Parts: C-alpha cells; structure tokens; sequence
C-alpha cells in the first residue's frame, strides 16, 4: 500500500534500459523516435511570433483549446474527413497526441472493460488499458524475392470478430503504424468498421503520422468511412505533423457525446494546455490549408524526401544482411533478424533485445527490439525484429554508412 | 454506460457558468486569476532564447524533466528547503502545478482511501480525489477589519477527521482563496498529525513567493522528518506570471516519487522542452539574485503587496469588509451587510447567496467576482455563502477602471 492500485504492473517502462546502454558506448543512433534536424522554417517562425508577440499569450487560453487552434483543426480537417466540425464540442487540444490517448482512455474505459488492441501496437496502449483498469485483448497481424512489404502484413477477419464480446468496450487503431509502418487499406478498414458498429464498440484511431506515407499510398480515416463518426475518436499529434516533437501538442477529433466526457477528464486534469505553442501550431495549419496539395508545402515536401532516406537506409541495411520490411507509412521500418539468429543464436529475454545490446556495443548502431511493442505472451513468437528510424539528418544516415560498411570488414579480417 | 465510472459527478465545473454571463457584458474583470499585465523581461527573453537557440530544444528531452530545469530545482529548493534534492529521484516537472496534483493524486489516492481537504479549497482539490476513487474529508477554517491570519485551524476537529483509511492531507499555503499564510504552529500541528496517522501531505506551495507584511512562507517539508512523507508542488506561470506557460513540478523523496513517475510516463510522458528551458533560464537569474533588491521574488511581492492595500481600500468604500491576505493573488470580502439589506437577490431555489450576488454585481454594477461558495463542500455551502473572491493582481489601469466602476456605485449608494 502507501501507493495506488491501478500502478500495478504498469510500472515497468522496457525504453529506459537501451537509452541507458546508448550513452554509455559511442553509436549512430537510429533507435530514437524524432528528427535531428531542425523543423521547417515556418514552423519555428510561428513558434516565435507566439513568444514575441502578444504579451496576453503569456497568460491562460480556453479550457478546451487555443480557440483559433480549435478553429483551424475543424475547417482543415473538417474537409479532410469530410465532416462539420464544431470547435467547440467536436474538438479537444491535448499535450502531444501521448495527452490525447490518456484522455480518452480515462474518459471511456472502466473496470472489468476489454480493448482490442493490434500486434504490433504503440506499447503504450497496454499500459493505459490496465490503468484505466481495462484488460487488454491483443489480435495480431501475420508477416508477409528477398524483401518484405508492410502492406502484406494481414489482418486475419476470424481472429478479429472472435476477439470482439459484449465486455469490448473500446478498439485501438493505429494508421499509419507504429513500428511496422503498415498503412491500412479500406477493405481492412470497412472490415473494422463494420465489426465496431455491429458490437456498438468505440475506436480509438491513432493518426499522428497521416502525413508520413510513402509510393502513391493515401491516408484512409476511419472516421470518414460510412456512419463511423458517431462512434470514433480521431487522434492527431503536432510534434509529428511538423516535426516538432519538443512542442507536445495534440487534438482529439469526434462526435459531442463521446467528447463531453475527454472534456471531463481534460479540466480535472490539466485544465488548460500552454498558450503559446497552441497558437503556433494554429499558424502553422494555416499555412498547410493555404498551400494544399501544392508542390511547395510541407505536406508534400517532407514525405517525399523521407521516402527518399527510407529507400536509403533499406539498402543500406540489405548490406550487411538485415531484411528490412518495407514500409507504406510512418517515421519507422524494421527489419527481420531471423537470419542472424539461426548463424548466431548463442547471444548473452527474446532474442532481439539480446541482439540490439550486441549491435549497440560491437557495431555503434542502436534499434529497438519489437518485443516492446507485443504483448508478454506473444514476445516468445515475435522475437527476431528490430526498429530503425529513417526520419533523420543526412550526416547521421552517412555515419550509419561508415558503421555498416565497417561491419563488412569486421566480418571480412 | 459507454462511458467511465471514474467520471461519476465530477463533470459539472461552476467556473465555467459564470464566465458565460461575463463574455456577454461590459464588464471589469477582477475574478480571473492570471496578471494581465506582461511577465517580467527576463521571463519572455527566456523563452525567445528556447524558440531561437539550438534546434534540438524543438525536439523531445528527457521523461522526468528537462535536466537544466531538474538541476536548478534541486539546487534552488535544496537550499530553501534545507534539504538535499536529488535532480533524477526527487524532482518531476509536470504540466503545471494542475498536473502536478492530479499526478500525486493518480499515485497514491485509491479505492475507499480518505483525502482531508481544507475548506476553503481550491476546488479541484475535489473533483480530483473522487476521480481517484477516494473520498473527501473537509475540515473547515474558522474566522476569528479582518485578517487571513485569525482563520483558526481547530485542533480538536483536524485530529478527529485522522482515521486509518487516512490517506493523504492536501495542504495549501499560501491559500486560494482565502490568502492565508500558514504559521510554524499549525504547520507543526499538520505536521505531527501526519506523522502519528501515518499520513502523505500533499502540500501546495504555488504562491510561496507571494507574501506580504514581511511574513515568510514556510514550506511543511523543511519541518524535522516532514520530508520523509510529503510532496511539495510549485507553479512557474504563478511563480513568473507566466500562467500560459503550464510548468509545474514535485520535489519529495524517491519512495513516493516512483509513483508519481509511473503515473506520468503512462500519462503524457514528455514535458514541452522549450518552455521548461525558458524556467530553467528564469529560475537562474533568481538564484543569481536571490534576496537582492533587483530580483523578481523581491520586487513583485512588493508591487502586489500595494495592489493588494489600493483594492482593500477601495472596496471599503462600497460596504464591502475585506478580509487581509498574507499572500497568493486573492483577497475575499465578507458581503454580510449586503445580505441582511439585500436578501431578496433573483434565483433559482437552493442557490447559496454569493452566486446571486456576484450575478447582480456583474449585470449591474461591471464588476466581476468569484463566489467563494465553489471553494466549499455542497454541504457546508450554506453556512459560507457570504464571501467573493477578487484578485489584486492586475494592471494599474485594471484598477482604474475598478475605481471608476466603484464610484459609480457610491454615487449610486449616496442617493437612491
């Protein structure tokens, strides 16, 4: 006792002990979530024009949000979703889209309640779940010449309907997919709206990486499929929108009497989000809806040349014989490590975060085991992948090179 | 169903029903919270300094706070508090001093588990244990002109509100609403109350800087083997006015603070970087300066202290009694005389009379208040439904159309 119930299990965060042995050793880290290189120019211009401009921003905004923020994210995406957006009832600003989760996990799950949630998922999805003293009902995607495709990477329909009961409160959705990158098609889609609408169930769709797709694919929102408004709430993050991950700002996007009760759980909470980077993220949309679809926007831009690192490290990673799994979506690939399993099982526990260890002290590269990203029982299985992240400064995609090209020699004297 | 049971009750919020009849009416505007006047220079330079520095501060920092920030914390608070203050184990920067409870809150607060509350409270202290599946203990202040000082914390009532179900005490000084500011003998008081039951103090110090008179806040967790069981909560908006800002923190020992990490990490997990960076410059120039003359924590107190003296004498001059703070941004007036010649007030039936008053005075007179009744338990909000909540920390002009406002109404009060 002399603590809380619901901080049982949850207590344990599998992140922190890599970020203790990477900065120990001396590495080319590709392990870390977020850009190195700065945000786009207008991006951070906005946050300064919050900062030294009115001086009333220094001071408390709107319980709910920012109200131009609010403004912005109902027009914007309101045409997106193709949907009337209230700004008011319809939308909530969070800290970061991590805020915006938590929210609604507090907001809607209760005891005893069960939340489907898909393998491989965000981690933090299990934890949330039993806080909010949920259990977790895990359904998982089966893997797919040489190279594998996050497109091919299936969502079984029997699994899935037999996952869902009268005690499923709630189902976690998360396009474009961390870590696989997987970019959800509309069969898959229509598949889980149909199956959320026909056990009354809520989804909860995670979308901060929308804007992040790659080879022609397009972002499907869930919410503007056919009488899924009332049942969804949508989730976006600022950080990973404009890459600015350091901003911690968030939305939640839905239907007024599933959001009165993320109202609830915000003003008995956090109340109030800062003022200042809520208005310039507000500026930075604008900018975004000004120039949509237009060549010279970031929403163009920025996919195509993170395409262009991801087709990089892909080959790069070939090299040394690591199959990576291409991905349609998101700041991350991984790669299957099957290979060096079997030629080197004997590794000093699944078997990926032995092999992460092993790479960070005799190669200088850091990933991340997707163990973290399964459920305990399900980590025997899914062993033999690990998480590199594409989304970074060319310099460092070049130091990655000099590691990997002496990895051959290493192998080669 | 289709929803959380958590949510049971706490969803109604009487801030907000007010601040709809304010927007719609000319109205000064004294029952906000925040200054409306700019932060000190340094402050905004601080914070420019974060948005045009290195471009790695747009990017994610550490979990438990941003290290600079984390380090002149402990350092800062260390000294003040006496205390050695370990920047990984000891301190948490959350999303406000908002977050911060609602962190201790989610930590420690469980099912059936008793919070004792001090009314007047700020309200959220509430809301915030039943959602954490606890339930509330209210142990009122008795007044004793009149000064925050003299509000008494009966002995005999506070130990008898101690049971083993006991879980935590959420102690606030200086206090919102009432302004009061806590002597060495009822914090001694608090003190071994918790010790003998067993019991973690939640104590809310966002306002420590703000003291008049020349009393001195006294943190709980500097008081001999206080530290042990108590978390101290402090607010850089109310700290810098800067409440736009939401940088908040914990200082306690490791024991308890695992918890409060757990909680965060499953939570929001990251602080914004930059804003924490423009803290952890400010609290710098502070240490820098601390007791100096030229320092913030020196020269806005005193400011304050003068806004505070200006309202309490211009209110006077309306019939309303203020009773004097000894800190936070808030003083409250007793409207008695107002209620025994002024009881028939419009409204709906079972409404405690100060949210009638405060209606009257907005449509009526321009000015705008806060009933203190929201700052009571449902039940005792019959017996202290005589009291409104202004807040002193404005603008010089702010004031000046107070004045104005106010002698419109003693014109008003010298004929009809």
């Amino acid at each position: 006792q002399l603590q809380a119930r619901r901080l049982d299990g949850i207590d344990y965060n599998p992140w922190v002990e890599f970020v203790k042995l990477a900065s120990e050793h001396d590495v080319v880290n590709l392990g870390q979530g977020f850009p190195d290189f700065p945000p786009p120019d207008f991006a951070v211009e906005a946050f300064q024009h919050a900062v030294s401009g009115d001086f009333m921003l220094n001071q408390y905004t709107k319980t709910f949000g920012y109200p131009p923020l609010t403004k912005i994210l109902a027009s914007f995406f309101g045409e997106l979703l193709g949907q009337e957006i209230d700004p008011l009832r319809n939308v909530l600003v969070t800290v970061g889209g991590y805020g915006a989760l938590f929210t609604a996990f507090q907001a809607l799950v209760d005891e005893g309640d069960e939340v489907i949630i898909i393998e491989p998922f965000f981690d933090c999805y299990e934890p949330m779940t039993m806080m909010a003293g949920g259990r977790p009902v895990f359904v998982s995607l089966k893997p797919g010449g040489e190279l594998g495709s996050s497109s091919n990477w299936q969502l079984d329909p029997m699994e899935l309907a037999g996952k869902f009961t009268s005690r499923t409160k709630a189902l976690v959705l998360n396009t474009p997919n961390n870590p696989l990158g997987k970019v959800f098609s509309r069969e898959e889609l229509e598949l889980v709206a149909s199956l959320c609408q026909q056990h009354d169930v809520v989804c909860i769709t995670d979308e901060v990486y929308q804007w992040m797709v790659y080879d022609g694919h397009q972002h499907i929102s869930i919410a503007s499929l056919p009488g899924m408004w009332e049942r969804t709430l949508t989730i976006g993050s600022a950080g990973k929108t404009f890459s600015a991950t350091g901003w911690k700002v968030g939305w939640v996007l839905g239907p007024d009497h599933i959001m009165k009760h993320l109202r609830t759980v915000h003003q008995n909470s956090v109340f109030h989000c800062p003022t200042q980077s809520q208005a310039a993220v507000a500026e930075s949309f604008e900018r975004e809806q000004l120039l949509f679809r237009q060549p010279s926007s970031y929403f163009v831009q920025f996919p195509q040349a993170m395409q262009r690192c991801r087709d990089h490290m892909i080959r790069s990673l070939q090299s040394v014989g690591l199959k990576p799994i291409i991905p349609q979506g998101s700041y991350f690939l991984i790669t299957d490590i099957s290979d060096f399993k079997r030629k080197m099982p004997d590794l000093p526990e699944p078997y990926d975060r032995r092999f992460v260890k092993w790479m960070i002290k005799n190669k200088g590269l850091v990933a991340i085991p997707v163990s973290i990203f399964y459920s305990v029982p399900h980590q025997k299985h899914f062993d033999h992948y690990i998480r590199f992240c594409f989304v970074k400064d060319e310099a460092t995609l070049q130091a990655m090179d000099e590691k990997l090209r002496k990895w051959k020699v290493e192998l080669e004297n």
